[PDB]
C-alpha cells in the first residue's frame, strides 16, 4: 500500500516544470501520475515548487480544512500551480482534462512524524 | 427550509464590496451571514462581484466538481473572492477567522430552473 507521504507526491508535486507551458499539460500528467488508471480522477492540482517548499508549508499558518479538521496550513507565499479538470468531452477510457495554470497560495492537511502534506484541501 | 439558491447567495455572495478591506472582514461577515450561529462553520468563501455576474457562472465552462458531478462551472475571468477559514485560537462562541483576498475563477455548481449556483466548489 502507497503511504499517505507518498501518494501526495504522486498526485500533486511537479517540481520539473516552472509551470504548464500548454493546454495538454493535464491530459499528460494525469495519465503518467496514473490517475486515469480505472477511472479519470475528476480535479486533480499539481504545484510547481520544490519538495522541500511544499513540506515547508506544514510549519506555516495553521488554519481550518474545508472538513472541519484542524491539521491544514496554509503557505505564506503564492505558488505556481496547475488545476486538472475532466472536461464535458471526458469519458473513460478517453479522459480529458482542462488546465488552469494560476499563481495562489495553497492548503495542505498535514500528518505524521516527519509532519508532511498528505492531502491537498485548495488554493487561494 | 431555506432552498439551495438562497443558501449560496448568503453563505458566498458580498457584492457591496469590491475587496475585503481588513483583516476582521471575516469575523464580521461570518457573523452577519449567520454562519457562526451554532458552530464556526470553518471554511467560506464570499464572492464580491454582481449577483448576476456569479449567475452567469452556470453557463460558461462545464467542468468535473470535486466530487465527481457533472454540474460544476468554471468562470471564464477572474473574480474578487476572499477566503474565511477558522484560526487555531478560533473556539466557538467566539469565532476567529483568517482573511485572504484574491483575485480567481471561481467553480460552482448548479441546479435548478432557473439553472442557478446551488454550491460553491473551489476557486482557480
Ligand atoms: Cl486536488
Ligand atoms: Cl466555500
Amino acid at each position: 500500500k502507497e503511504t499517505a507521504a507518498a501518494k501526495f507526491e504522486r498526485q500533486h508535486m511537479d517540481s520539473s516544470t516552472s509551470a504548464a507551458s500548454s493546454s495538454n499539460y493535464c491530459n499528460q500528467m494525469m495519465k503518467s501520475r496514473n490517475l486515469t488508471k480505472d477511472r479519470c480522477k475528476p480535479v486533480n492540482t499539481f504545484v510547481h515548487e520544490s519538495l522541500a517548499d511544499v513540506q515547508a508549508v506544514c510549519s506555516q499558518k495553521n488554519v481550518a480544512c474545508k472538513n472541519g479538521q484542524t491539521n491544514c496550513y496554509q503557505s505564506y507565499s503564492t505558488m505556481s500551480i496547475t488545476d486538472c479538470r475532466e472536461t464535458g468531452s471526458s469519458k473513460y477510457p478517453n479522459c480529458a482534462y482542462k488546465t488552469t495554470q494560476a499563481n495562489k497560495h495553497i492548503i495542505v492537511a498535514c500528518e505524521g512524524n516527519p509532519y508532511v502534506p498528505v492531502h491537498f484541501d485548495a488554493s487561494v
